[PDB]
């Protein structure tokens, strides 16, 4: 029996965490740059979105989890004899992974025969949730840790997020915009269609109208799924401030792609991503079914 751990960027539902025994190590958010609140623990996802929606000039800051936060979780499981597997947001967005690496080392000092595996998921939000869920599936289906790890690279390489946001303001201010900043996207009124793959974000298209942008998101995903064998993928949706739009989007996804969503890994996009996307991200994530690899 493994104790699966993730940082809070994965956005897995309360229900999922209880059902599959996944433990979350929270990132923090600050609105004034002085006081920080642990994601989901000291503040709720809905409250954070509200602060941003109420104040379009407010740019909050995120902070990686402390080494001690990871260490206390690792330690409590390890002294019970549990092997630990810990997933983090992509190292290209956050130093979360390296906090966990330092925390593993800390715990080893006091428990030299401890089994702790730290994984740079190379994902975020929906695809981090999809990857964790593939791992949860493999272990529940009776694969050994080694058998599951032998599929990890291919799973991570196959993951994609296809999404759009309300503006470039938060991405630029938060420093992770990277290749999504171009001459075209810098023009007044334009929003990007964004693709997350291989641990980072890139530009998949542009537009101006919310509904047209969501249609472009779907067309970009459809091309990828068609190329790679749609039947062999799990598909889930992530939504931001407007839950109704999210549910309606899920219908468009199922209709356009001719799939049924895996609802367990649908996510209300969390604070970690929202601080950087703004309160209006919407999109879908996909990942290969391990069985097909
Ligand atoms: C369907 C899901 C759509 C939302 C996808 C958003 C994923 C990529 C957007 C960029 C996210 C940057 C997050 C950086 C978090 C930094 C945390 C920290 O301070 O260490």
């Amino acid at each position: 029996m493994y104790k699966i751990v993730s940082d809070s960027a994965c956005d897995l539902s309360k229900e999922y965490l209880e059902k599959h025994d996944v433990t979350i190590v929270p990132l923090s958010v600050s609105f004034d740059g002085e006081t920080y609140y642990r994601d989901g623990v000291d503040i709720t996802r809905d409250e954070c979105y509200q602060r941003m929606v109420d104040d379009p000039k407010l740019f909050p800051k995120t902070s990686l989890p402390s080494v001690e936060s990871y260490a206390d979780v690792f330690r409590s499981f390890v002294e019970q004899g549990f092997p630990v597997v810990c997933f983090t947001i992509t190292t290209l967005f956050s130093g979360s992974y390296n906090s966990a690496i330092n925390a593993k080392s800390l715990v080893l000092e006091d428990y030299p025969d401890a089994n702790i595996c730290v994984i740079d998921s190379k994902q975020n939000t929906v695809t981090q949730a999809l990857l964790i869920d593939q791992f949860v599936r493999m272990l529940e289906d009776g694969l050994s840790f080694e058998q599951a790890m032998s599929k990890l690279d291919a799973l991570m390489a196959s993951a994609r997020i296809f999404f759009t946001v309300g503006s470039l303001d938060y991405l630029k201010m938060g420093g992770r915009i990277g290749k999504v900043a171009t001459a075209a996207t810098g023009k007044l009124g334009v929003k990007p269609v964004i693709i997350m793959k291989d641990g980072d974000i890139g530009l998949g298209g542009i537009g101006r109208n919310r509904n047209k942008l969501k249609n472009s998101v779907l067309q970009v995903a459809k091309k990828y799924l068609d190329e790679n064998n749609k039947d062999n993928f799990i598909v889930s949706v992530g939504y931001g401030y407007d839950k109704e739009e999210g549910f309606e989007f899920m219908k468009e996804v199922e209709s356009t792609l001719d799939v049924k969503l895996d609802s367990e890994t649908n996510v209300a996009i969390g604070i970690v991503s929202a601080v950087h996307t703004g309160p209006y991200p919407i999109g879908l994530g996909v990942i290969r079914k391990y069985e097909t690899l």
